[PDB]
C-alpha cells in the first residue's frame, strides 16, 4: 500500500463533483444555509449503495445542489488536489460537468473561476500539473450541449479537452457527433466514456465519431476482439476505473476485474479513482484493490502508473 502510494501518478479519470465527501457536503450546506434531506453524514454515506450506474447518478446529481458559490467549488477541489499531494498524483486532467451547476442557475464563470483558483494552487503550491476537461451530460440533448460550448468559448484556453459522461445506454456518442465536431473545430481535444455499461460499438463510435484521444472506462471492449487488437495496436489509452466498476456492479467482484488481463496483452490500461467519494477510495486505493483481489505484482504496478503518465494530453 505505502509503496503504492508512493508511486509517482497521473490521474486522467476523475469527475471533481465525484470527490464530494459527505462531511464536506454536510459543511457547504451549513455554510449555504440548506436543508439537507439526510439526516447525519452516517446516513449519507449508507446511501452509498448502487445496483448500477443510474442509480449512482441520481444521488451523485443530488449531492451537487450544494455547491453555489466560488468558494464552494474552490473548496471542493481543493480538497481534492490535497489528497493528490497525499497519494502522489503529480498530474491531473480532471473532469467538471459545467451543466449540472449552470442549469441551477450558478453562473458558470463563477464554477470556473474557484476550480480554476485551486489548480494554480495545486500547481504552485502541490507541484501538480493539470488539464481541465470540460464534460457534456449526454442524457441531455446535443442542442443544450452545443449551448455549453458556445459559454466555454471565451473560457476555450482553460480546457484541454472535451469529455462526455452521464447515462451512456441508450446515449450513444453519435447523439453528440456535432458538439464534438464543433469542439475541436475551436481547438479542442477529445475523450469519452465508452463500454462502462455501453456496448463495445459505443466505443467504436467515440473512437471514430468523436476522434477521442482516450477511452474512458472502456472495459466492455474486452468483448471484441477486434477492437481489443486495435486498442492494443494504436496505443489508445484507456481510463479504467476499478471500484466503480465493483460499486457499479460493471464486475460482480473485484476478483473478475479484466484490467491485469488487458495490461498483459498489452492495452494501454491506466489506474483512476472516477468518483472516490462515491466509491470509497481514491486513486491509491484502487491500485490497491487490484493487488489485493488481482493479486498485481509491483511490476505491473509500475507500469500502469508509467502509462498514465504516457498517456498525458
Ligand atoms: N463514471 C461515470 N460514468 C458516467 N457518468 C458519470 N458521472 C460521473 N462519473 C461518471
Ligand atoms: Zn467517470
Amino acid at each position: 500500500y505505502e509503496w503504492l502510494n508512493a508511486l509517482p501518478k497521473a490521474e486522467l479519470h476523475l469527475h471533481l463533483e465525484g470527490t464530494l465527501e459527505p462531511e464536506l457536503l454536510f459543511a457547504l450546506a451549513e455554510r449555504n444555509r440548506i436543508a439537507l434531506p439526510w439526516n447525519d453524514v452516517e446516513t449519507l454515506r449508507k446511501a452509498y449503495a448502487f445496483n448500477n450506474l443510474q442509480e449512482f447518478l441520481d444521488l451523485y446529481y443530488a449531492g451537487a445542489d450544494v455547491l453555489r458559490t466560488e468558494q464552494d467549488f474552490y473548496d471542493l477541489t481543493w480538497a481534492y488536489l490535497q489528497k493528490c499531494k497525499a497519494q502522489n498524483v503529480v498530474h491531473v486532467e480532471p473532469f467538471f460537468d459545467p451543466q449540472t451547476h449552470t442549469d441551477r442557475g450558478i453562473p458558470f464563470e463563477v464554477v470556473l473561476a474557484g476550480i480554476r483558483a485551486a489548480l494554480r494552487d495545486g500547481e504552485k503550491l502541490l507541484g501538480i500539473r493539470h488539464g481541465l476537461i470540460l464534460s457534456f451530460l449526454r442524457h441531455l440533448s446535443e442542442e443544450q450541449a452545443q449551448k455549453t460550448l458556445d459559454q466555454a468559448l471565451p473560457f476555450r484556453d482553460a480546457f484541454i479537452a472535451v469529455g462526455l459522461d452521464s447515462s451512456e445506454v441508450g446515449h450513444p456518442p453519435s447523439k453528440f457527433q456535432r458538439v464534438f465536431d464543433r469542439a475541436r473545430s475551436e481547438g479542442f481535444l477529445t475523450v469519452a466514456h465508452a463500454g462502462e455499461e455501453g456496448p463495445p460499438e459505443y466505443i467504436w463510435e467515440a473512437l471514430d465519431l468523436l476522434k477521442v484521444e482516450r477511452i474512458d472506462h472502456g472495459v466492455r471492449a474486452f468483448e471484441d476482439e477486434r477492437l481489443m487488437r486495435r486498442l492494443i495496436d494504436e496505443q489508445i489509452p484507456l481510463t479504467v476505473c476499478p471500484l466503480s466498476n465493483t460499486k457499479l456492479c460493471v464486475f460482480d467482484d473485484m476478483s473478475q476485474h479484466t484490467i491485469l488481463d488487458m495490461l498483459e496483452r498489452g492495452v494501454k490500461v491506466t489506474v483512476n479513482s472516477d468518483d472516490p467519494a462515491y466509491f470509497g477510495g481514491y486513486v491509491t486505493e484502487n491500485f490497491h484493490a487490484l493487488q489485493q483481489s488481482l493479486g498485481m505484482t509491483e511490476e505491473q504496478a509500475r507500469r500502469l502508473a508509467q502509462n498514465s503518465l504516457d498517456a498525458r494530453l
